[PDB]
């Protein structure tokens, strides 16, 4: 399509672990953000066709979204929490790259990011 293949959510040869922090990221961090009133644009990969953003994947070369992150967590895709947190960071950063300060979508991302920051502050220690 005008859309690239979505980011993988499984990769059999990638090393992975379950850690208490990754569990936390799924059951609390992801879950909380997912139910937020501003979550909906971020619950799936950007559909450049449907949303009429033909320039999106000209600009964003490392796409990420909470839908991909959710599956990745459900599929135990990650080696550690930092890998997952990086995916969240990429998603926010993409939004701030593609869009303008004060855009509705940026306001939504900003709200989610500050909530994200609160929630990872409460991340349980790891070993
Ligand atoms: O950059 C990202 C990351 C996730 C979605 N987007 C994004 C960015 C620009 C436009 C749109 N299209 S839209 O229909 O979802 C839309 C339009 C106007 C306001 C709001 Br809120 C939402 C989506």
């Amino acid at each position: 399509s005008m859309n690239p293949p979505p980011p993988e959510t499984s990769n059999p040869n990638k090393p992975k672990r379950q850690t208490n922090q990754l569990q936390y990221l799924l059951r609390v961090v992801l879950k909380t953000l997912w139910k937020h009133q501003f979550a909906w644009p971020f619950q799936q990969p950007v559909d450049a066709v449907k949303l009429n953003l033909p320039d999106y994947y000209k600009i964003i070369k490392t796409p990420m979204d909470m839908g991909t992150i959710k599956k990745r967590l459900e599929n135990n895709y990650y080696w550690n929490a930092q890998e997952c947190i990086q995916d969240f960071n990429t998603m926010f950063t993409n939004c701030y790259i593609y869009n303008k300060p004060g855009d509705d979508i940026v306001l939504m991302a900003e709200a989610l990011e500050k909530l994200f920051l609160q929630k990872i502050n409460e991340l349980p220690t790891e070993e």
